[PDB]
């Protein structure tokens, strides 16, 4: 299940990926608080499984939430650097998805990251097609959800 | 506290992590599973901790215990990017402890890491002035748990 969706992971997918994360991914505390941020913003009800983190409206402020944004941005890392390989890039997808599980969280639940994302990509110049891409990536994750 | 020991963080102690990470962290999945096999060889029974990965010896082969170190030195990755900011290399310190402090791992239990990654160090040239450097990190982390 998890492999059939990283099947769906082209060599165009691959190097939209890569070249996206490139700029995203150079700046992890800003862009993965905008990602948190805007989470809450847009889907509001999802706050509801972050009460550890505190005061989620102070943002970048919040040591909670700048450290869990930093984290993920990490997470992300992870699953770029692992997309030449299958094996471990399914291995890992399985490893992160084992706590949100753990948490509840369904893919349908886990799929309201990719607002989140296509805005946070579209505040660098990335269009549609780069949202697309990564709209694929997170689908691998929620077939192991 | 923890913020007791981030600062212990000096300046040569940074650059110590930083030029010993560069090989390290170059083989991420290599490194990563030596030194989950490593822990398991010197300290047998810490294997309780890891039921969920099944028969650890299989090492490399075993694909949750491969997606878990690997995951492991992304978490070191991210210590290292933060080593600028003190107070961001605090609320990822802690974060990453949340988790540890649900599985009761103590203090004590969390530094028997020194020794693996110690002879990690050293099969790469590395000797005990790296291994200190690396023990001072990992303190950091002790002191949020
Ligand atoms: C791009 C997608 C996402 C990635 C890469 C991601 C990654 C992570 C990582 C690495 C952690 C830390 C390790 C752990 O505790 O599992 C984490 C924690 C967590 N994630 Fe996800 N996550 C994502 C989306 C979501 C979404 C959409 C929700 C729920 C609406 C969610 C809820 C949580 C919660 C509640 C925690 C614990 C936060 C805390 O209390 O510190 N995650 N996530
Ligand atoms: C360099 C030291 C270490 C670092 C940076 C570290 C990092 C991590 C990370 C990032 C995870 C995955 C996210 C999570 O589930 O929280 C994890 C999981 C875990 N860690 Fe640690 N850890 C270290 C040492 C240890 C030690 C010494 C123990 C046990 C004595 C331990 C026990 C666990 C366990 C049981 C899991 C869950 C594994 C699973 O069920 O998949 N960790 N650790």
């Amino acid at each position: 299940s998890v492999y059939d969706a990283a099947a769906q992971l082209t060599a165009d997918v691959k190097k939209d990926l890569r070249d996206s994360w490139k700029v995203i991914g150079s700046d992890k505390k800003g862009n993965g608080v905008a990602l948190m941020t805007t989470l809450f913003a847009d889907n509001q009800e999802t706050i509801g499984y972050f009460k550890r983190l505190g005061d989620v409206s102070q943002g970048m402020a919040n040591d909670k939430l700048r450290g869990h944004s930093i984290t993920l941005m990490y997470a992300l890392q992870n699953f770029i650097d692992q997309l030449d390989n299958p094996d471990d890039l399914v291995c890992v997808v399985e490893k992160v998805a084992v706590n949100h599980i753990t948490r509840k969280i369904s893919a349908a639940e886990f799929g309201k990251i990719n607002g989140p994302i296509k805005k946070v990509l579209a505040s660098k110049n990335f269009g549609d097609k780069y949202a697309n891409a990564w709209a694929k990536l997170v689908a691998v994750v929620q077939a192991a959800l």
